[PDB]
């Protein structure tokens, strides 16, 4: 109930919500049906339009009109936005000049530059470039401030996921919006885009912008608009905001446009009808612009043009239908379209079998459009798993694809031309970042990035501490004048041991046998000086990972790696080695086929055995360091120790065979060298940090040797790729993966085939950050380079697409 018959009278778009069941008269009363009975008449006026004429000039000032002309004008600040331009001679903000904004130039009053967020939904990146004769506020903006070719949204690249993690600086799977459709199983309710559930603050987890801002006594303007504003209104809203006296004004605010979403999905992204939603979007920031001028604050306010996601050519031919595929199509519930999740129609149907829905998707079609994964199988890039309001069962969708539950669903629900919601790193989901201002830097170009970023650098731009989430401070400081935010590294936590020859061969009982008993001063001593670490700088480049947790572990030297050995878990924590442009690949010598070492440097009670994987009919082994790329016979021997090798399914070593023989070399020769660090990663409850001892779900049969849920490598060489690996003087480059352990290959459906036609198709789809590595294993890398610190954190959140171009 709201009783209606109280009035907006001198409460115009107020900023404080008034609480049931007084009438509202703040920018979202329409869509709570709450507004008071006169909220149209006083608010919404639209008499004469936007614009001023040259007749209104100086006109006696009538308050029925949506905008004003008269004199008195500014200092109401309600003038229409383009006011100076027709009755003073002044000029468009878009027809000026660009100027370097060095410093704010502000009113007296201003405690701080406003931050002004104007979002559009669907915002393809590629509209900066297609669509910039168009767009001429846009493409100054874009110009003049700083901007990113593009920047990436997160999965799945639908309106609220994106819209709550610019908001809150948290991936979907933390801050709960994790689609645009949702159940959650505790509260037993449903979240949808039409209806009331939507509001219930339960939904919405994390602590977005406004909250942080308002809680460290910043105020803010209210970020959401009921759909039925129109444009105009909500820009004249902002700034007579902006004329509030200085402890009423806020200083943080949002615009939102519907376009060009909504167009985008009738006609596709390119379609021709798409050109004007652009110039009505480059119209609406002409408007701001020159109402900020007019304000003399067009050098003093921060402006970031930002849009949740892209879009691509989808139409309702291109569909798949589970009942293609399924027997008990009606005992699943499917949430459909551009990505899929499926759950149980009924809790209490105990025929439900996840294995047997998993297997009836897979591979079961030549050119099947979708791939069925349990959640925690997904990329680890896409960190999407840990909420319950994700169905274990998901279907990743190709790009220009739907998929739905039967063929009825489609017609009795062609309209649509483009949607949205794929896989974050493809190409047309990418979407836009500009930012203009004093803060921001001039005529500046910088790498995407992705949008869990801004959170922080929003924080930095108002002077507030960021709520904990999942950005990296510091990353984006080369996008910023000044506020940049300047952290220290992370304490060690544990410092290593670095054992020397404890152990007699003898003392070993592990069921390993080897045939090096095959035997010099000149050549004696220089072996003792591997041991001791003398090849170090050549195999470790950027300092030795720090471990960030409470552990024991061993630092182990060797003439070709370097590893960090964990007597917890009985297996590097990690491996380093380089391998120059120049190495060559041999193969295991026969004698060597099932070499396995005692390392006389680690006890027996600290070691791996290889009666253990013997006995274990399921599980094989691999190596850290590739035997394949020894620098010399007898160095090779090192590669067999017993502390290098680590449990790998046969199915996962065909993968990991093909890396180290093939990919290893051809990485080094196409980038001068590479440096590589490769490791167990331990992820059993898919919270995508590392876990610790007693989480671990599975060990090799028999032993305290536990099985990793993946594998990773980070692989580094110089930007400059002229320069080897090992002598790089200047900027990193890096690729890293994060391989999912698995015991068969059903992932990829032409595994059959020679490794050449999967493997790296299989790697590629499993690309990673070195962050999302750092925060799977509790490790710190890059400790030790020449670079500025904010420059290693921008490294360390690279992703390498393979996208095109
Ligand atoms: C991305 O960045 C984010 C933010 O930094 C990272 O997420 C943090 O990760 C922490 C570890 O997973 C987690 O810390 C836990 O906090 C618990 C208290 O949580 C509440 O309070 C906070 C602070 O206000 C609040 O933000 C929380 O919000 C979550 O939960 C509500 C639902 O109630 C959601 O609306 C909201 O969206 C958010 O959900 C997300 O996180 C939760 C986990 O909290 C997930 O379950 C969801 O699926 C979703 O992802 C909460 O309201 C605290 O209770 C925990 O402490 C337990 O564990 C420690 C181990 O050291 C132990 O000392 C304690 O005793 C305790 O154990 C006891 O409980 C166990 C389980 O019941 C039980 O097994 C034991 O036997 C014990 O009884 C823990 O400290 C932190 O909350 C989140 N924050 C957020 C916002 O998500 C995230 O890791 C980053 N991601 C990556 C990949 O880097
Ligand atoms: O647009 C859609 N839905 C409605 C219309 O407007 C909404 C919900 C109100 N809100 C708002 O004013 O946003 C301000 C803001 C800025 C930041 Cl930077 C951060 C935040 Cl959190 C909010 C967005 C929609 C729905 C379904 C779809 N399916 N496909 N495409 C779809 C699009
Ligand atoms: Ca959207
Ligand atoms: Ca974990
Ligand atoms: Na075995
Ligand atoms: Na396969
Ligand atoms: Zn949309």
């Amino acid at each position: 109930w709201t009783a209606t018959s109280g009035s907006c009278k001198g409460r115009c778009f107020e900023l404080q919500e008034v609480g049931p069941p007084d009438c509202r008269c703040d920018n979202l009363c329409k869509s709570y049906s709450s507004c008071c009975h006169d909220f149209d008449e006083l608010c919404l006026k639209t008499a004469r339009g936007w614009e001023c004429t040259k007749d209104r000039c100086g006109e006696v000032r009538n308050e029925e009109n949506a905008c004003h002309c008269s004199e008195d004008c500014l200092s109401r600040g309600d003038c229409c936005t383009n006011y100076q331009v027709v009755c003073k001679g002044e000029s468009h903000w878009v027809d000026d000049d660009c100027e370097e904004i060095k410093v704010p130039e502000c009113p007296a009053g201003f405690v701080r530059p406003p931050l002004i967020i104007f979002s559009v939904d669907g915002f393809r990146a590629s509209y900066m470039k297609k669509g910039s004769k168009v767009m001429p506020n846009i493409e100054k903006l874009r110009s003049c401030g700083t901007h990113a070719p593009y920047m990436r949204p997160v999965y799945p690249t639908k309106t609220f996921p994106n819209l709550y993690t610019l908001a809150t600086g948290l991936y979907p799977e933390s801050h709960g919006i994790v689609g645009n459709s949702m159940y959650d199983p505790v509260f037993d309710a449903s979240f949808h885009l039409r209806g009331r559930e939507k509001f219930n603050h339960r939904w919405w987890g994390g602590q977005p912008l406004w909250i942080t801002a308002t809680k460290q006594g910043v105020r803010a303007g209210t970020f959401f608009w009921s759909v039925s504003i129109p444009h105009e209104r909500r820009i004249l809203t902002i700034l007579q905001w902006l004329s509030l006296p200085d402890n009423e004004r806020p200083s943080v605010y949002a615009f939102y446009s519907e376009q060009p979403d909504f167009s985008g999905h009738k006609y596709g992204p390119f379609g021709p009808e798409m050109t004007n939603p652009l110039r009505e979007i480059d119209k609406t920031v002409g408007q701001l612009m020159d109402g900020l001028k007019q304000l003399r604050l067009h050098r003093c306010v921060n402006v970031i043009f930002v849009g949740d996601h892209g879009m691509e050519d989808v139409t309702c031919d291109r569909t798949e239908f589970l009942s293609n595929y399924l027997t008990n199509v009606d005992d699943i519930t499917l949430v459909p379209g551009t990505l899929g999740r499926i759950r149980a129609k009924s809790i209490n149907n105990s025929k439900y079998d996840p294995k047997t829905i998993i297997a009836a998707l897979t591979c079961k079609k030549p050119d099947q459009h979708f791939k069925p994964y349990m959640k925690q199988h997904l990329p680890k890039r896409l960190h999407y798993a840990n909420n319950r309001r994700i169905e274990d069962i998901h279907l990743l969708v190709d790009r220009r694809w739907h998929v739905a539950r039967k063929p009825l669903d489609v017609y009795k629900k062609c309209f649509f031309q483009g949607d949205h919601g794929f896989d974050n790193k493809v190409n047309s989901m990418q979407t836009v970042f500009v930012g203009y201002g004093p803060t921001f830097k001039y005529r500046t170009k910088v790498p995407p990035f992705e949008n869990i970023e801004l959170y922080n650098v929003m924080c930095d731009l108002l002077g507030l501490k960021p709520a904990p989430n999942n950005g990296t401070h510091g990353s984006l400081n080369h996008l910023l004048r000044t506020n940049t935010f300047r952290p220290t590294m992370p304490d060690e936590v544990s410092r290593p041991n670095y054992p020397g020859i404890m152990y007699l061969q003898s003392e070993f009982d592990l069921g390993c046998t080897c045939d090096d008993k095959v035997e010099n001063k000149l050549e004696e001593l220089n072996k003792r000086l591997h041991t001791k670490g003398s090849t170090k700088e050549r195999h470790l480049l950027y300092g030795r990972p720090a471990v960030l947790y409470r552990t024991s572990y061993d630092i182990l030297y060797h003439t070709d790696f370097e590893s960090g050995y964990s007597e917890i878990f009985l297996m590097p924590l990690w491996t380093s080695y380089t391998i120059s442009k120049q190495a060559e690949v041999s193969s295991i010598p026969e004698h060597l086929t099932n070499c396995v070492r005692p390392d006389v440097r680690v006890s027996p009670g600290f070691s791996q055995n290889c009666l253990a994987y013997k006995n274990d009919k399921q599980m094989s082994y691999g190596f850290l360091f590739p035997p394949y790329l020894s620098s010399s016979p007898e160095a090779k021997y090192d590669a067999f120790l017993v502390t290098n090798m680590v449990p790998m399914y046969p199915a996962f070593k065909r993968v990991w065979a093909y890396f180290q023989r093939v990919l290893v070399k051809k990485y080094a020769s196409e980038r001068n060298g590479v440096n590589v660090i490769s490791g167990p990663i331990f992820d059993y409850n898919y919270d995508g940090l590392r876990d610790t001892e007693d989480e671990i779900k599975q060990y090799v049969e028999g032993s305290s040797i536990p099985v990793p849920t993946h594998y990773y490598s980070i692989i580094t060489s110089c930007l400059d790729f002229t320069q080897p690996a090992d002598k790089c003087d200047g900027p990193l480059s890096v690729s890293s993966f994060i391989l999912p352990h698995r015991p068969d290959n059903d992932e990829s459906c032409n595994s059959s085939e020679d490794e050449s036609k999967w493997v790296e198709e299989l790697m590629k789809m499993h690309t990673a950050r070195v962050r999302d590595i750092e925060h799977l294993t509790g490790l710190d890398f890059y400790r030790k380079t020449s670079r500025s610190y904010s420059e290693i954190l921008t490294l360390k959140t690279y992703l390498h697409t393979y996208e095109s171009e």
